[PDB]
């Protein structure tokens, strides 16, 4: 008597019905550009896994970004390289434009199409309705497009979300915790940013799908349209899940629980203690009503769903009344 088993519902087999290569990472040889076309500019960023730097290509003189991989499994640079070679040129996927290595030392490093993204501060007190809903839209055809090749991202969050808003240009990137999906697979839980995880990793609920993906952009909607980064703001996970039910509720978040046998740490029932449904429109004030439509509201209660089976597709999503404007606007011949 353990969890109840579950799939996703949508592009449940897209891996299955593909040849072994696309999804089989292991067995990929990879086919190495030239180190010495690229020269660092400076540093931009690092995480636990590495270093990325504003570079230069020298060949054409046009900006890259180099992302070198600091000395970790070689399984999980292979899968990252896979994902973004089966996804390149899909919609704002971050088009990887070059693997180089160290001939002498053998560290690998991505190279990436630069984007020069707004500040934030800037965005966060110039982005409309329209600007909000026409993102939310480029997210959403990234997402449908990864799924659609059987790739969960596992890490949406709006830093992995990058907006160069002059050329009203968006890009996915960070793809290093993003895997394949194969049903009935149980996936590690440790993925995602706190803010930004499903319901299903707080409670240790291995058997996810893409769906996960869509709780993510659904706090990301939240955040943007209520104005407050991020909406979800717990102390760590076990608090994650009670900012979720203060909002959410706890029934909806038992009956979850329920449906998929899920056992709880005793100590969560403790801290979870006993919180009602909260209406939207709770989180709506002067400051941010502008952003907000019934609309907007009914298209977030439809992503922020306990039950990932219950969570709207990418496509759902995208044929939601909220894009209605947008959608007009890009029907374009160019
Ligand atoms: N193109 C850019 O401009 C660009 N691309 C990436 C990028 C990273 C990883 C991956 C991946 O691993 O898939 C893909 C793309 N990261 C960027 C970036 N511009 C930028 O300031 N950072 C950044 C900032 C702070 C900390 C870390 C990174």
């Amino acid at each position: 008597s353990g969890p109840v088993p579950s799939r996703a519902r949508v592009y449940t087999d897209v891996n299955t019905h593909r040849p072994r290569e696309y999804w089989d990472y292991e067995s990929h040889v990879v086919e190495w550009g030239n180190q010495d076309d690229y020269q660092l500019v400076r540093k931009l960023g690092r995480g636990k896994y590495s270093e990325v730097f504003e570079a230069i290509n020298i060949t054409n003189n046009e900006k890259v970004v180099v992302k070198i991989l600091k000395p970790v499994k070689k399984k999980k640079i292979k899968r990252e390289i896979k994902i973004l070679e089966n996804l390149r040129g899909g919609p704002n996927i971050i088009t990887l434009a070059d693997i180089v290595k160290d001939p002498v030392s053998r560290t690998p490093a991505l190279v990436f199409e630069h984007v020069n993204n707004t500040d934030f501060k800037q965005l966060y007190q110039t982005l409309t309705d329209y600007d909000i809903r026409f993102y939310m839209y480029e997210i959403l055809k990234a997402l449908d497009y990864c799924h659609s090749m059987g790739i969960m991202h596992r890490d949406v969050k709006p830093h992995n979300v990058m907006i160069d808003h002059e050329h009203r240009k968006l890009r996915l990137i960070d793809w290093g915790l993003a895997e394949f999906y194969h049903p009935g697979q149980e996936y590690n839980v440790r993925v995602a940013s706190r803010y930004f995880k499903g319901p299903e990793l707080l409670v240790d609920y291995q058997m996810y799908d893409y769906s996960l993906d869509m709780w993510s952009l659904g706090c990301m909607l939240a955040s943007m349209i209520f104005r407050k980064e991020p909406f979800f703001h717990g102390h760590d996970n076990y608090d994650q899940l009670v900012r979720i039910a203060k909002v959410l509720g706890t029934e909806d978040l038992y009956d979850y629980i329920d449906k998929y046998n899920i056992e709880l740490d005793p100590r969560f029932n403790d801290i979870l203690g006993r919180h009602s449904r909260k209406r939207w429109e709770r989180f709506v004030h002067s400051e941010n009503q502008h952003l907000v439509s019934p609309e907007a509201l009914d298209f977030l209660d439809k992503l922020l769903r306990y039950d990932h089976q219950s969570r709207l597709t990418a496509r759902e999503a995208m044929e939601h009344p909220y894009f209605y404007t947008v959608v007009k606007d890009q029907a374009r011949m160019g």
